[PDB]
């Protein structure tokens, strides 16, 4: 009995939370009460199966159990609809139908959070319900969230409410903490979102390589066989999580932590404190842990990978292990290299041996492989230093606007809200990365940009509009950033006529958070660039300043939104001209 097994290992509290997540990610439109009903029914059934593994139905697949349980609700169509596709299917075509229907941008209310007293009132009232509702809302808005890590979020959320609904000042306590969690939430969601796209669109060989690269950077004293074994396990975990199998994913993640913590000596000397932690922190910790120190004596690659004969024989005899090995060996030596870079290098090596070992003088044409690495290392470095340079003059917000123009120019067809979200997360690289010394700049930055471009890739995927986005997103995961880089303003694109709509604002702008005000400015800038990509000196900065000044005047005009509408016909015309 699999469900009974997943009960025992996980315990009831984590069991229930995981189950709930699974339902809200499968059916994001569904109200809270229905999923709760479904969870308790599943827990109730699972308990009997721990009571007797021969009890009727306990032998069935988690998929069948969850699917059946789901279909008692999904079939109601003019309310749901296309999940009544899936309900008329049988396993395993149904599970895939559920997965294939995940929505990275579902038309759901953005959650405004109410005032603190009320929130604290809700927590003390029934704190189990409050937590469940927290999971419910995040999971359905992020159907690919690293489900085990979402438990950890819930844990810290609960700790914020337990502490903060006790002090002198509720809001001063809690609101900062909820913000730090909303910040990490977004990043964590996007991090996992890329892992699932590696697996789903490029297959496990691609993921495995990514893994070897990254774990070798992290665990460089560890031998290749130890790395391979962690890599097999890490992949099994993510493969399960990206596929909706949350239960096994949590269970296999705990096991992976047990394993790692018992073998610290073969692995890294930084695990000390992660391994002292409780179950959830423990995994979270490991995943976040800084690189171990490099083995001080390390021999040059050349001996076994260029100078040697048997290069071609090893290549052919065992290509996957030989290539893993190159990548491990080169990875452990360059924690100052982004993972996308190192996989780029390793693809370059392969292709070279490919063509070279097609024997005329193999030992010759592949003698200068490392020669091809030169340009590949330099392209990122220059862009990183340069964009960090541009950021220092500008700061985060002004750095965001520059990107906004850059990428809207690049791919003008992409929805406005998408551009704004993407460019702002793109600008957030400067804050996270340029702070660092060059030792840490490139991984930080180019790896971060993978995450953010992958966001643009999936958001755009839902309703495709620009052939250059689709092309860069399909082409090759490893190449995505360069692909977007090499792109320049679009000639094909027929500039947008013009809207009075899109440049008249309303008096609600005078009371918005600095955050929301930025987003509104940016939204208008995109729309601007969309109207005039070809032409765009400083003439954009003139227009944006003409907007900001009408906004200064109109927010101090104190009337009933009148100059927003009066000066709102005035200036719409004026900006097409200037
Ligand atoms: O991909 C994230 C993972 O990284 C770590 O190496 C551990 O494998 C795991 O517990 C964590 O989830």
């Amino acid at each position: 009995s699999e469900v009974a097994h997943r009960f025992k290992d996980l315990g009831e509290e984590n069991f229930k939370a995981l189950v709930l997540i699974a339902f809200a990610q499968y059916l994001q439109q569904c109200p809270f009460e229905d999923h709760v009903k479904l969870v308790n029914e599943v827990t109730e059934f699972a308990k009997t199966c721990v009571a007797d593994e021969s009890a009727e139905n306990c032998d069935k697949s988690l998929h069948t159990l969850f699917g059946d349980k789901l279909c008692t609700v999904a079939t109601l169509r003019e309310t749901y609809g296309e999940m009544a596709d899936c309900c008329a299917k049988q396993e395993p075509e149904r599970n895939e139908c559920f997965l294939q229907h995940k929505d990275d941008n579902p038309n759901l209310p953005r959650l405004v959070r109410p005032e603190v007293d009320v929130m604290c009132t809700a927590f003390h009232d029934n704190e189990e319900t409050f937590l469940k509702k927290y999971l419910y809302e995040i999971a359905r808005r992020h159907p690919y969230f690293y489900a085990p890590e979402l438990l950890f979020f819930a844990k810290r959320y609960k700790a914020a409410f337990t502490e903060c609904c006790q002090a002198a000042d509720k809001a001063a306590c809690l609101l900062p903490k909820l913000d730090e969690l909303r910040d990490e939430g977004k990043a964590s969601s996007a991090k996992q979102r890329l892992k699932c796209a590696s697996l789903q669109k490029f297959g496990e060989r691609a993921f495995k390589a990514w893994a070897v690269a990254r774990l070798s950077q992290r665990f460089p004293k560890a031998e290749f066989a130890e790395v391979s074994k962690l890599v097999t396990d890490l992949t099994k975990v993510h493969t399960e999580c990206c596929h909706g199998d949350l239960l096994e994913c949590a269970d296999d993640r705990a096991d992976l932590a047990k394993y790692i913590c018992e073998n610290q000596d073969s692995i890294s000397s930084k695990l000390k404190e992660c391994c002292e932690k409780p179950l959830l922190e423990k995994s979270h910790c490991i995943a976040e842990v800084e690189n171990d120190e490099m083995p001080a004596d390390l021999p040059s690659l050349a001996a076994d990978f260029v100078e040697s004969k048997d290069v071609c024989k090893n290549y052919a005899e065992a290509k996957d292990v030989f290539l893993g090995m190159f990548l491990y060996e080169y990875a452990r030596r360059h924690p100052d290299y982004s993972v996308v870079l190192l996989l780029r290098l390793a693809k370059t090596y392969e292709t070279t041996l490919e063509k070279c070992c097609a024997a005329a003088d193999p030992h010759e044409c592949y003698a200068k492989v490392f020669d091809e690495f030169k340009p590949l290392v330099e392209e990122p470095q220059n862009l990183i230093k340069q964009n960090c340079e541009l950021f220092e003059q500008l700061g985060e917000y002004k750095f965001q606007n520059a990107l906004l123009v850059r990428y809207t120019k690049k791919v003008p067809q992409v929805s406005t809200p998408t551009l704004v979200e993407v460019s702002r997360n793109l600008g957030k690289v400067g804050s996270k990365c340029c702070k660092h010394p060059e030792a840490k700049r490139m991984p930080c930055a180019e790896d971060y940009l993978s995450v953010v471009l992958n966001q643009l890739c999936v958001l755009h995927e839902k309703t495709p509009v620009s052939d250059r986005v689709t092309k860069c997103c399909t082409e090759s995961l490893v190449n995505r950033r360069p692909c977007f880089s090499a792109l320049e303003v679009d000639e094909t694109y027929v500039p947008k006529e013009f809207n009075a709509e899109t440049f008249t604002f309303h008096a609600d702008i005078c009371t918005l958070s600095e955050k929301e005000r930025q987003i509104k400015k940016q939204t208008a800038l995109v729309e601007l660039v969309k109207h005039k990509p070809k032409a765009t000196k400083e003439q954009l900065k003139a227009v944006m300043d003409d907007f900001a000044a009408f906004v200064e005047k109109c927010c101090k005009a104190d009337d009933k939104e009148t100059c927003f509408a009066e000066e709102g016909k005035k200036l719409v015309a004026a900006s097409q001209a200037a």
